[PDB]
């Protein structure tokens, strides 16, 4: 697709058989999601780090689905203010900022 | 141009005659730089809010150049992590996210 940015650009991810929304957002190096269960291992990852760090859970490789495209990235588990799809996802949907 | 997103979009704005680097956000709303002096008139804005918010000069139809589109928008001047362009400015531009 082309998305125009007049409004936030959230999108359908499927994740874990799981639909959920999130903010594509070319400002966030990561991608972070809020209560979604994620099989296998994991290691800690402090991320923020403005006024402290925020510990979450990164998976490795998982596959997720933004838009009809399958893709496999890193996504990291803990909390955050809204789901975010950050740079790492985009990249590899081929997502490009465009003008 | 079009812009892929395996580094940070870093690009180089044109503001008061001061040139300057800034981020393509499109997790941000608003467009906030830091240490620029914009003429005229302004009033107080809000921004942030999670521990607290923010208060920043908001200045109106400011005129900017970004990677050679000369266009009009609000800027937020204000303390900022990284300077930010944010959706307000890219609509301007006529900038898209595209996969």
């Amino acid at each position: 697709p082309q998305i125009t940015l007049w409004q936030r650009p959230i999108v359908t991810i499927k994740i874990g058989g799981q639909l959920k929304e999130a903010l594509l957002n070319t400002g966030a190096d990561d991608t972070v999601l809020e209560e979604v269960n994620l099989p296998g291992r994991w290691k800690p990852k402090l991320i923020g780090g403005i006024g402290g760090f925020v510990k979450v859970r990164q998976y490795d490789q998982v596959p997720i689905e933004i838009c009809g495209h399958k893709v496999i990235g890193t996504v990291l588990v803990g909390p955050t203010p809204f789901n975010v799809i950050g740079r790492n996802l985009m990249t590899q949907i081929g997502c490009t900022l465009n003008f």
